Order: C-alpha cells, then sequence, then structure tokens
C-alpha cells in the first residue's frame, strides 16, 4: 500500500561500538546495500551514512545514522524532512532484547521499549511512531541491570551466526517490505526458522 521509501538501520558508530549487538539494524542496512549495490555515502546533512536506489519508479533511501544512538532522530528527521517522506514510508532496522538470536520481526509503530535509538526517533519525528519497525533479536541478559553492558558488548560466534541468519531472512522479504506489504512480510518472515 505505501512504499517504504527510507530504511535507517540504527547503530553506534566507532571503532569500539562496532560488530556490538546494539549495531544489529546498521549490519542489516550494510548487508541490504551490499546487496543491492549501494554505495553509503557519509553526508553531513544527515548526519549519518546515505544511500540510493531506484525500485518501481521511486526513489528508495538507505540510512545509517552516525550521531550517537540516543541521537538517530536528528538523522531521520534530517533526512526524511529533506525529501519530505512520511512516517509510514519509514521503515527502522534495530536491535531487539526480547527475541533470542535468530529471530527477526516485522511490528508497525507502537512503543520504544526503551531502546533509546528508537526514542529519539519517535521524538524527532514530532512524536510520530507510525514507522515500521524490523525487530532483530539479539536475546536478554535476564536483569535490567545488565542491559547497558549486553547491548555495548560483542556476542559470542553462536549468538552472531544466528543474528546474521536473521538478517537473512529479512533480506528475503525485501521485496514485500519495499512494497510496503508488511502482512505478506510478515506472514513469510515470521513462519521461518533458524
Amino acid at each position: 500500500m505505501t512504499a517504504v521509501q527510507l530504511i535507517v538501520g540504527l547503530g553506534n558508530p566507532g571503532p569500539e561500538y562496532d560488530q556490538t549487538r546494539h549495531n544489529a539494524g546498521a549490519l542489516f542496512v550494510e548487508r541490504l546495500a551490499h546487496a543491492q549495490g549501494v554505495s553509503l555515502v557519509a553526508d553531513r546533512k544527515y548526519f549519518g551514512l546515505v544511500g540510493k536506489f531506484s525500485h518501481q519508479g521511486k526513489d528508495v533511501r538507505l540510512l545509517i545514522p552516525t550521531t550517537y544512538m540516543n541521537r538517530s532522530g536528528q538523522s531521520v528527521a534530517a533526512l526524511a524532512g529533506f525529501f519530505r517522506i512520511a512516517p509510514d514510508a519509514i521503515l527502522v532496522a534495530h536491535d531487539e532484547l526480547d527475541m533470542p538470536p535468530g529471530v527477526a520481526k516485522l511490528k508497525t509503530g507502537g512503543g520504544h521499549g526503551g531502546h533509546n535509538g528508537l526514542r529519539d526517533i519517535i521524538a524527532q519525528l514530532g512524536n510520530q511512531n507510525s514507522f515500521h519497525r524490523l525487530r532483530l533479536g539479539i536475546g536478554h541478559p535476564g536483569h535490567s541491570s545488565l542491559v547497558s553492558g549486553y547491548v555495548l558488548g560483542r556476542a559470542p560466534r553462536s549468538e552472531q551466526e544466528l543474528l546474521d541468519t536473521s538478517i537473512d531472512f529479512a533480506l528475503g522479504v525485501l521485496p514485500e517490505m519495499l512494497a510496503g506489504d508488511w502482512t505478506r512480510a510478515m506472514q513469510k518472515l515470521h513462519s521461518q526458522k533458524a
């Protein structure tokens, strides 16, 4: 119904954070960009890395903010505002504590669940939460006190691999996501198993 015009992948910038769990969304957008032969260009105007490709006669943009995670909204709002992109045409990929490694799910709207990247995006988009999310499971450490260290850590190999698998599964439903056929994307995706 509403074609996706912007896919955002959340993560923290720079070497200490690279390959950390909290960068799951960025990894997805990096994988996507490589698979589609899209270059991600560093563009200070959008506070991130930005790429573009054409699908069905429309430009689709890829964005990896290079703000810190808590200021990701600044990047999304810059780019979506400049191109007059409505929240309903945005997909945000992010790490999801509430699903284990190997599981990816889609969701439309709702809250941030304490994800401070999502929280900033909702805030910056003028309290619009009606964007779509690709939730990439990273597991939960099992107490709230452990969550900061966990998301900012490098998962062991087994969990990294399972994340990669769930990213492949989500790439499998790219055609649906781009078209905005969230119902079909969800049936296909939510039916997979790592």
